[PDB]
């Protein structure tokens, strides 16, 4: 087997940090459950992830986290433990569903340097349905 690399893009300190959603919205996207908080607006947020790597691409996502430049965890993409054999194809879409929710809320988000060159790249999700009024 070729050597499998591990990206510790986000720290164990903040990975093991307890948090909640004040406006919880649960999207399921394949083997990856997307956490969307509808209240988090006007924030500068970063899409960070720890994962295994093979052939210089994302092999299996261990965990993905969305948190502000404040450090406050406002969202997450939790890989379901009952699915240990998922592809980078699943992950790149999942990142963009999380981002899509952040876009609706009107934040300012950026994807991690790692996720950009591994998963995101050319195949990037785009779009924001505006939060309509009555």
């Amino acid at each position: 087997m070729p050597a499998s690399r591990y990206i510790t893009d986000m720290t164990i300190e903040e990975l093991s940090r307890d948090w909640f959603m004040l406006m919880p919205k649960q999207k399921v996207e394949g083997p990856l459950c997307i956490r969307i908080d509808q209240a988090i607006m006007d924030k500068n947020i970063m899409l960070k992830a720890n994962f295994s790597v093979i052939f210089d691409r994302l092999e299996t996502l261990i965990l993905l986290r969305a948190f502000t430049e404040e450090g406050a965890i406002v969202g997450e993409i939790s890989p379901l433990p009952s699915f240990p054999g998922h592809t980078i194809e699943d992950v790149k879409n999942a990142i963009g569903v999380l981002i899509g929710g952040l876009e609706r809320n009107d934040n300012t988000v950026r994807v991690s340097k790692t996720l950009q060159r591994f998963a995101w790249g050319s195949s990037n999700e785009n779009g924001r349905p505006p939060l309509t009024l009555e």
